[PDB]
């Protein structure tokens, strides 16, 4: 019974896929923010150096 | 009489299946919202840090 | 009933995430203001020393 | 859990970047003030020598 | 008759769920605004202190 | 009703934060002006003593 | 209200500083004039003794 | 609550920085005036000796 | 008919909420401007006293 | 004749059910809009207070 | 209507603050000029006595 | 014929409802803009008074 | 038609608010200039009296 | 229109203040010259009496 | 109005100071001339006695 | 055909509304600039009078 | 033959009904757009007036 | 077209305001120079009379 | 055949309607931009005149 | 085609508006500089006449 | 092009104003020197006549 | 144009003031020389009578 | 095939429209900068002429 | 056999109809996008011209 | 490509404007210095002739 | 089998269409950014030249 | 399994694209800041050389 | 028995077809996202470069 | 792959545009400083020649 | 990592530029003071030779 | 690199201008002193010849 | 280049003015000494004739 | 912490520079006074030897 | 507080310096008068011995 | 470090210039006194020979 439901196999597969793509989502936005705010901070440097 | 109706057995089986898939529905959307809003909050960080 | 709602678990998780990122937001802006105004005060020194 | 949040990795990276650029900000303004006030003091010499 | 309608039981259940999630919505946005505007006010400090 | 609005709790919290940071703003600018004008007055001494 | 204004505390502090430096200004110029005119009067002696 | 506000930590840090740079401001202008007026007084000597 | 429309009850509720938050908006900005311009006027004092 | 038609009894029953569920529909959407726009107005506060 | 505008309350508050700081501005400059010109007049004495 | 169409009765009812909610829409946005721009104009005051 | 537009009522209200705050703007800057230039003229006195 | 301009009221006020301080300027310099030249004339007496 | 101007209080104070120092100027030069011409007259005696 | 299109009636109505609100936009900004620049010009007076 | 077909009578009846409901459709959407865009244009006013 | 532009009405209004304040600027500086140089010329008298 | 297809008649009718509403779209946005940018340019005037 | 684009009509209209407001910008600043520098030159007169 | 630049019109106007005030500067200093040196020459007479 | 320049009115006023004070300068020095040389001539008498 | 795609015809049409509006964008901003910086340079003249 | 199947005649007829309506679909959407994006590009102009 | 950039046309136009206004700047300051130093040299004459 | 599936022919056709429209998407946005940022850089010129 | 997910191939492709455009972002802003601050430093030269 | 069921042959055939079309679905959406987000990232470049 | 990215072509184009406008920025500010400081040095001449 | 940050390359470039312009600043002011004080010393010669 | 910096070209140009104006400064003061002291020496002749 | 510097034209003009006023200085002092010493020599006659 | 502040390093550097230039100031004025008063004393010799 | 003011330390230092230089002033003038009058008295001897 | 300070190079240059001009000062006054006292001694001859 338990574990024999194809729906559960599909669900778990989608859970794995979601987890992966969440890793992608965080990985991507971390790269985006890293560069974006990094440059912003460099812009703040030029302000502080004024 | 009561409990001897195949329709009731089918109904109860579908109720169990529904309950399970509701667990799946909540589990999935919790994962989705968790990551989605979590990143959104991180985006709010970058706003607040500006 | 109470505490068995996946939505509450998700909410509390987001509350924890928000709190963390608020710590990040304050930590960041404190660093920014610290340096920014610190240099500004040094600029005020050069004014006062004139 | 703790330390496994990509947001923290991004935050810490931005903290390092900020610290660096703060070093740049101070380094720059020290050079600017050094020369600026140094010459000013030389101008004060010419006043005192009058 | 009145109170025996499953639709009413469902409705009331959804009303309770909505009320809860409204509490979540306000709780969340209060936290967000609290930190967001709090930092903004700190930024206003640095302006006023200039 | 009155006092049960999360918005009011947030507002009052921001009012407290603002009041605090106003104290900071005045405290800071008083220190700045104190030293700035104090030295200016000392410069006025050197003028009057000429 | 009255007396609770940081601006008043700053003002009074500057008034005290000014008063002090006025004491310095008079003290200095009295010393300067004392010697300056004292010698001048001695020069007037040498004239009268001629 | 009290003392747990990052803004207060930043404020106090800036207060320390300001105090230091005020020490610098006074130290500098004292050196400037010392030499400036000292020479002026020497010039007054040459006047009195005339 | 008139007054029996849930939409009107909702509208009036939102009108009350808006009015309240308008009170908050004015209250907040009055506090902000009060301190901001108050300090500005104190800065104008230091200018006029120069 | 008139009133003896089972179809009319069914119709009237459905009319009552519809009316009830319309009450539910308005009740629900009023709650939704109340909170939704209420928070929106609070967001407008934070804008106006900026 | 008239007198119920927070802007008027803020304005009047700023008018009071301005008036006070004007008193400070005059008070300060009167002290400055008093001593400054007073010494100048004493310098004029030493001229007239020459 | 004309006026006996239930669709017309429904249409006219919806036209009345729309007209009402249009009154609500204008009433709301007038309140929003009133406060929003009113404060903005007060902000313009503080600019003009600078 | 004419005069029945909520937008006109809002506009006229904003026109009244603007006019008021213009009165505030002029009132404030007149006070500022009055004292500022008044003291300046007193400074011109001390120049003319030199 | 004419006479309703706050700028004119401010201007006229400054004109009155200027006129007053001009009276002060002349009054002061008349006193200064009176004594200064009066003594000078007495010095001319001692020359003529030689 | 009249008599409430700090500038007038300062002016009158300077007038008193000037008057005093004029007394000093005359007192001093009277002493100087007294002795100077007195001796000169004694020198005229020695001439007349020759 | 031509003129019988409800869309044209709606369009023309919106054109009239736009024209009106354009009148409002110009009327408002003229008032704003009038006062803003008027005061600015008064500030230019105080500069020219310095 | 022609015109004796009940289907044609039904068709023409449906054509009349459609035409009517098209009038309703345009009438409704004109009202909706009128208010919707009218307010939008008022929002554009507040933008242009900024 | 020509003359119907609110911008032109605003411009012309500002031109009138400027012209007025130019009259103020000249009027003020004429008064200032009149007294200032007038006294200077009186000082030149005392020089020429020496 | 060609031209006898009701679909073509409908298509061409929609093409005419689209063309008309495109005229409306351009007409509207031209009016919007005209006023919007026109005022913006007037704002640029006030900048250039500063 | 060419000349039938509403965008071109809008563009040309904005070009005309810009040209006009440029005339205003130059006209205004010429008036400002005229008076400003004119008075400055008069101040240079008083310097040259010293 | 050439001659159409408002800046040139302003420049030429300032050139005329300067030329005039130069005439004033020479006229004034000629009067000053005339009397000053004229009296000096009269003083030289009294020397030569001794 | 000619005669409408406040600078000319100021200039002419200063020319009148100068002329007056020149009259004073000559009047004074004539009195001084009159007595001074008159006594000198009397001293020459006593020489010639020796 | 190639060139028979309506999408390409639409694309090329949009490319032409974009190119035109780019010409407008540059044309406009050139006019804006021309006048803006031109006046700025005239302001630099008045600085250099000071 | 081949070509004698009514189904083929129907199919080919539907293929022709589809092809025609595809031409309509592309023609329509090209017109829609043309105007839609064309205006969008004009909006981009106003952005670039800002 | 080269020479087809509106930015270059604008740049060259500004270069021409700058060159012109530089001519104005030199022309003006030459006139100012000419008269200023010319009179100064005349003052040096009166010194040398003493 | 492989290659005989109409779905594959359709897929490949859509892949070609997508690739083309991607070329359009990049081509368009490159043109947009080119002009947009190009002008922005020209605006940066005017900043750097200030 | 791992590496066979088209989503991963797409993700990695986007990561490469992002990295490239980050290189562009830094490259661009480095060029901008280089020139911007470089000129600023040259402006600081002209200040220090004053 | 097993494998002799036409339904299984049909099922397996549909499984193969599905797998293929899944490959198409992923292939297509990867291309779509690739270009879509790729351009988005380029847009992020232009933001970061601002 | 490398060099086939439209984004790179756009980037390189913007790099060329930036480089050009940097040349403009330096060219302009060199002209400005040249004249500005050149005149300043001429002013220093008049000081040294005093 | 270290040395791979474009910000560091930009910083170091600005440090080199600053150092150069500091050399310019000192070089310039040395030339200015050299001549200025050199002439002053020559003026002191003429005093000592008197 | 070296020699390609517009700042260096500007610097060298200013160095040439300074050198020239230094030549002017010395040339002028030599002429001034020549005549001034030359006449002084002639005055010394008349003393020695007495 | 050489001879195109307005500063040179101004310098040469001042050189001519200086030369002229030197002629005046010598002319004047020659007249003064002529008469002064001439009379002195006549006084020497009366001594020699005694 | 202590000693790690770039501001302190800059301050100490400026203190060293000031001390050096004070040495220069005293060294210079000692040389000036040495020669100046030395010659004065030689002039006193010639007086005493008379 | 008292004694912690750098201004007092500077003042006291200047008081010490003044006292020293007063000692120098008296020491010098005593030497000067000693020799000067001593020789004068010797000259009186030669008179008395005649 | 030591010897690399442009200020030292300037100082030493001024020291050399001062030394030279001191040589000039002594050389000149020696010539003046030589002739002046030489003639005085010749006058003493004529006294002794009487």
């Amino acid at each position: 019974a338990e574990g024999d439901d194809p729906a559960k196999a599909a669900f778990n597969s989608l859970q794995a896929s979601a987890t992966e793509y969440i890793g992608y989502a965080w990985a991507m936005v971390v790269v985006i923010v890293g560069a974006t705010i990094g440059i912003k901070l460099f812009k703040k440097f030029t302000s502080k150096a004024s």
